[PDB]
């Protein structure tokens, strides 16, 4: 759980404390997934499952107390292509470059790239 | 629960403490989802479900006390395309670039990009 | 409950402590939703519902004490497009850019963008 | 209840402690709503309702003690467009920009934006 | 009850403790409303009403003790446009900007905005 | 009762403890109103009224003990425009700005605003 | 009763404990008013009145014991414009600004405001 | 009774305990007034009066015991303009500013204000 | 857990504390994987498994207490080629270069590269 | 764990604290692997195994307490050739150079290299 | 552990703290290997082994307490030739130079080297 | 441990803290080796061994406490000729020079050296 500025992220945690008076067991599972937010997003059901074993003892051999532990954990986090249409200057500029390049007007592509990278023009 | 500055986010938590005097069980589930807020928002019913197992004991084999645990948890968080029409300078500038590019006026696209990136003009 | 500076946010919590003298159960549900406040707001009925199970025991098998738990929780938080008309400098500047762009006066768009981004002019 | 600096906000809480000597039940509901205060305000009747279930027991099956719980809660918080006319420098500047833009005097819009963003002028 | 520095705010609370020796009931309702104080104020009658149910028991079914609870609460807080005429520097500056803008003297608007934002002048 | 530094505020509270030996009832009502003190003040009669119901019992149905509760409370707090004439530097500066603006001497308005915001002058 | 540092404030409280051996009633009323002390003061008769009802019983219907309660309370606190003539530096500076502004010597107003806000001069 | 550091303040309290062996009544009235001490002082007769009602009973209707209560209380606290002539640095500085301003020597006013606010001079 | 700014990353941790009163064992496993986010993303089921040994004692030889430890741990993190189609200026420029190079128009490739790297043109 | 900006990296750690009341042992293993991310990535199962010895004592010879230690640790981190097809300007430029070089058009290679390194052309 | 910017690196550490109540021993081993990342990479099993001696005492001769120490440590870090095929401008330029040199076209080699080193041409 | 930018380097450290309650000994060994990375690399088993003496006392002659120290330490770091085949412009240029020199075409060697050192040609 370190990414505070991340834009597309799932975080989950499962914790437990089980006791019968004589024995106790504390278990936790934490997980985190992060995506490049301009390309993919999380959309769907987020799901966690854990698996507790009853084959671990603390004490004297097979006569020890039974203390359940987590030995397997899993996560679902559905990943979907980003499809938002709110406009940024960069996205519109890239779209204009693509439109110029589809017509083989590479001089216009060069002009736009010149204006973007250094703010110049053809006669400058 | 680390993203304080996030603009589109769902957070939820479920906690329980069950006891009968002789045995006790503490369980918790925390989850968080974050979206790129200029592209998607949360709109709909937020839903959480957890699953408690009755097959885990603490003590002596099958004769131990029954301590319920969480072994599955899930979240619904509906995701919807952002469709607000309040005006920003960036959104209007991108729209103007798109309008110029639809008419193959790539000189105007270049002029706007020059003014945005470095605040210059054609004769500068 | 981490977003102190958020402008459009719903927060809710439901807590309970039930006991009959011999057994006890503590349950809580906390949830939070956050929107990009320049685009959407919360307007309508905020509603929470929880679901308590009577199928979980603490003790000896089916003979254990009955301790209700929360296994499902939900939230309604109605989402509505922001439609306030109080004036900001950014909103008016974007509106002027849109007005210039509707008449294909991209030189005026470029001039406004130049003044906004670097505070310059055509002859500077 | 985390937003101390918020300007348009509703907060409410309902708490109860019910006992008959042998059984007890504690219940609480807390909720909070926050708006972008330059765009919307709260004006009208603030209303809360909760729903208590009589179908939950603690003890031995259907023979356990009856402990009421909250399973549904709701809030009304009326939302109204902000319509105050006390003057800020930003609001008047935006109004002047709008007046200039309605007459297609985009040079004056550019001049005001230049003075606002960097405090410059046309000959600077 | 978290906003100590708020300038326009209503706070109220209703509490009760009812007992007949064998059963007891404690109830409370707290509520708070906050406005943007430069735009609106509270002026009028502040009113609170609560609704107590007699349909909730603690004990054995319909034979349990009757413990009244709050299931509905409401608030009136009248909202009125701010109309004070004590002078601030910001309000007078905005008024001067509005006066200049009503005569299409956008150079004077630009001059005032330049002096406000950066403390400069036309020849600086 | 949280605003210690507030300059225009009304606070009131009504409390009661009624008993006949066998049954008892405790009731309280607290309320608070706060104004922007440079614009409005409290001047007039401050009035509180509460309403006690005789339709709530604790015990066995209609045979339970009668325990009065508060179900409605209200407040009067008269609000009046601030009209004090003791001089502050800010109020006099705003008045000078208004006097200059009434004669269309926007250069003097700009000069005063320059001196206030950054302590500069025309030739600086 | 929270404002310790307030300069113009009225505080009052009325308390009673009435008993006939078999029944008892405790009642209290507390109230507080606060003004902006540079603008208004309290001068005149401070007056409190309360209203006790004889229509509330604790016990069995109309046969219960009579326990008087407070159902209405009021306060007079006369408010008068502040008219003290002891000199502060701020008040004299504001008076000088007003004197300069009455003669349209806005350069002197600007000079005084420059010296107050940043301690500068015209040639600095 | 909360203002320990206040310089101009009146505090008073009246208490009584009346009994005839079978019935008893306890009554109290507390009040406090505070002024801005540089502007006004308390000088004159401080007077308190209370009003006891004989129309309130505890018991069985009109046959209950008579228990007097306070239903009206009042205070006189004479308010007089402060007229002390012991010298403070602030009062003398304000007087010098007033003397300079009466002769339209606003440069001297500016010089004194510069020395007070930041400890500077004209050539600094 | 050191990469806060990483865009494609999986983080997980499993912790346990087991005790029977006389002996105790604390175990933890932490793991992290990071990808070049423009090329690959994480999409699929994230899975963790650990293996606890019962062949380690603390004490006197084979007569010591049994303290389980982790001796093997594993992670699944599915890796998938990035396939988002949201437009960047760099991606569109590279696409235009590829289109020009597919037609052996290496002069246009050179022109675009010249505009990108230094913002120049053929006649500059 | 020092590489925060690395793009292709695996990090893992295993920790334990074992005690029987009289003796204790703390063990940890940390490991990290880093690749040149434009050439290789991590894809597959990440696996850790450790080996604990029971042949080390603290105390008096062979009669000392048994304290397990880690004497061997290992890691799997599968390494795979990078095969992402998202476009960079550098990758497309290199591809164009390769295409020109496959046809022995070394003048075009030289032209592209000239435009990349210094932004020049043949006649410059 | 000093190389943060290294692209091909292995880091590992083994730590232990062993005690029996009367004596204690702390041991650590840290190691790091770094390769020129354009030529070689790490691919395979990373392995660490340490050797603890039981022949060192602290105290009185052979009668001192036994404190195990590390006297030998080792690392495996498999080294493999870099074989990634993602394109850089430098790699493609070198490949073109090699292709020209295989055909004894040293004029083309010279031309490419001239364009790379100074961005010139044959007639410049 | 000072070379952060080194490309072929081995670093290792061994530390220990031994105590029996009355005497203590702290020992450390740190070592570092660095190679010219274009010529040689580290490939093989990295090995460290230390030697602890039992012939040093602190105290009164031969009756002092035994405090082990390190008196010999060693390192293995296998050194292997660099044999990577990823292409640099410098390596290809040197290879072309070698190819020309093997055929006694020293004019081509001179031409390549002229283009590398100053970017010139034969007729320049």
């Amino acid at each position: 759980f370190i990414g505070t500025a991340s834009q597309s992220r799932v975080s989950a945690a499962v914790t437990s404390i089980l006791t019968d008076g004589n024995a106790a067991a504390t278990n936790s599972f934490a997980v985190e997934q992060v995506l490049p937010s301009s390309d993919y997003v999380f959309s769907g059901v987020v799901a966690v499952q854990v698996s507790y074993a009853t084959t671990i003892s603390v004490g004297v051999g097979t006569a020890g107390a039974l203390t359940p532990v987590i030995t397997a954990a899993e996560l679902t986090a559905p990943v979907v292509v980003n499809a938002g249409t709110q406009l940024t200057v960069e996205r519109a500029t890239a779209d204009a470059i693509s439109k110029a390049a589809t017509g083989s007007r590479f001089g216009d592509v060069s002009g736009i790239v010149r204006a973007w990278s250094a703010g110049t023009s053809v006669l400058d």
